[PDB]
């Protein structure tokens, strides 16, 4: 059934993970290398057995599809997976003028009474966000994540180039390459960053009329983390193929790091007793076709029908 | 044996390779996501079904190791793997003052005089190389090559960073980190790119005292291009261990592309119906320790009892 490898990749930590720590001081069940691959034209492996939300991955990829480093575009979104980390900014710099806040994250899921001060404290955050452009363009402008990454790689040369948008153009003229490849990670960069990427690395690769998409993850979180991940790029690779009349073929997700969190291995056990059900499949407008003029709207999904869904502890 | 998921590899690629046209109009018989292992404490993968020579692989990946994107320590070396790109540039630039060579490569293996004439033309070259330092300094500097991207990744504020050496402190300091990563991708320099890099990437992860590494490789030549290379990347891999006083576990392999020319099925087809001899060890002399110290003399591999040699026509 499409997410069987998923299970499969599950399984197979618990049961040969050895203990890595890791930043954040909860445990990781761990293994090193792991390829998988989902063939995307029987169905689309958003899961069945846990349920996961697709407006937010759609908003959220999108974002990157349009240039963009501003929070402002997920608010409006109803998205805020990223709200947190310019929230961090701003609870710092001079103006915040205000509280506790400063830490918020764990004193929040575990005390004191963090959970509703801080929960405003962001509110009020994100709604000078939506409204004070001033406000939202210093501190809801992320800076360097995905949408630059991939569409405004700062040369050395005092410029920006348009590395996803350049690969497309090159699977038009010349689909056979064998670099067709984006990158996300900036040497210059990860000394000063903040989650320096995951998705490190992406290629393409067209062949008999489908294309394909490797995805190198150098870190994975199998439970929070991967549900959605897949789900970025293989709607990516939906995406670019109806933009260049291209028909769908299969993604693989490669995986430096893969690891269960230690306060995960309940919830795991929870879909590990489920039974997959058919996969669903998409609906992508056919009007449309600048892939950067794409809307919500524009991608539509067909019969989802997942497994209640499972809470974890985000574990840092 | 050690080597048997590269026969593994080979076969696969013969058995369910669709024909993929390339840049140079030969064929391939390819696919596409493939990550295989091996095990480095039982042994060092260096082929034993088809001499491969281990002391082109040292000059070559030493070179890398010391920053060098000069030809003079390869010439010196005895090594010509590199050769002909400088010899392309030579070869244009105003003072080739001489005859025929503009294209060489070719008209080469296959044909006319060219042969002869130009190994010489290459060889002057080579000699003016190893002694004209004005000119081993203009015609044998080939700019960007492994040894800069891993240590002089030119910046955007003016600058060179060495993210090897950064990446083997964090080994030293942390050796827990999710992001080990040493990038060989510029997307700035892969236009004006003669042989834009392989190996794009590489990972270590050290856990239970062992280190690992990772490699990805876009694109790879099963029968010419990978017996070698998984031997750069284990050497890399006992190399850096030895540094931080950690004791040697596997080396992962992924390709994008991974292929098989059509000239080279026959002569594949020759390895494969060997067997595998048990694979030699590797003995790396033990008071020394700057890796970037190390000199071809400190390396030295054991036992090593190969199947004679296979001939194939480069295809590129
Ligand atoms: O898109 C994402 C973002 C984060 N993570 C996980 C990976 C690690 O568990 C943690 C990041 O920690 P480091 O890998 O940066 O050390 O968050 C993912 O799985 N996917
Ligand atoms: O270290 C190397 C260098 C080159 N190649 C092969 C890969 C491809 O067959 C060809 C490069 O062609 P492109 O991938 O650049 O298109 O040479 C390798 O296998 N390993």
């Amino acid at each position: 059934m499409l997410e069987q490898p998923y299970l499969d990749l599950a399984k197979k930590v618990l049961d040969e993970g050895h203990f890595k720590p890791d930043r954040t001081h909860t445990g990781t069940y761990s293994i090193f290398g792991h390829q998988m691959r989902f063939d995307l034209s029987k169905g689309f492996p958003l899961l069945t057995t846990k349920k996961v939300p697709f407006g937010l991955i759609k908003s959220d990829l999108l974002w990157f599809l349009h240039g963009d480093t501003n929070i402002r575009f997920l608010l409006q979104h109803r998205n805020h997976i990223w709200d947190e980390w310019a929230f961090e900014k701003w609870v710092k710099s001079d103006e915040y003028h205000g509280p506790d806040m400063t830490d918020f994250g764990h004193r929040s899921q575990k005390a004191p009474e963090f959970a509703a001060v801080y929960h405003e404290e962001m509110a009020k955050f994100d709604d000078r966000v939506l409204h004070d452009d001033a406000f939202a363009a210093k501190y809801g402008d992320l800076g360097l994540v995905y949408g630059s990454q991939w569409r405004a790689w700062h040369t050395s040369k005092g410029d920006t180039i348009d590395q996803l948008g350049d690969v497309i153009e090159q699977i038009k003229t010349h689909p056979y390459s064998r670099r067709l490849i984006v990158s996300a990670w900036n040497p210059e960069d990860v000394p000063t960053m903040a989650l320096p990427p995951c998705h490190t690395l992406y290629q393409f690769y067209v062949n008999d009329g489908k294309l394909s998409l490797q995805l190198y993850q150098r870190s994975a979180d199998i439970f929070l983390g991967v549900p959605f991940n897949i789900a970025s790029y293989a709607l990516l690779t939906h995406l670019v193929a109806h933009e260049c009349g291209l028909e769908v073929g299969e993604f693989i997700h490669t995986f430096g790091d893969a690891h269960l969190y230690v306060n995960h291995l309940d919830q795991i056990k929870e879909q590990l007793s489920r039974t997959p059900r058919p996969a669903p499949t998409l609906q992508l407008n056919p009007d449309k076709h600048d892939i950067f003029d794409f809307d919500m709207k524009d991608i539509k999904l067909l019969n989802y029908d997942p497994y209640p869904a499972i809470k974890a502890p985000v574990a840092v």
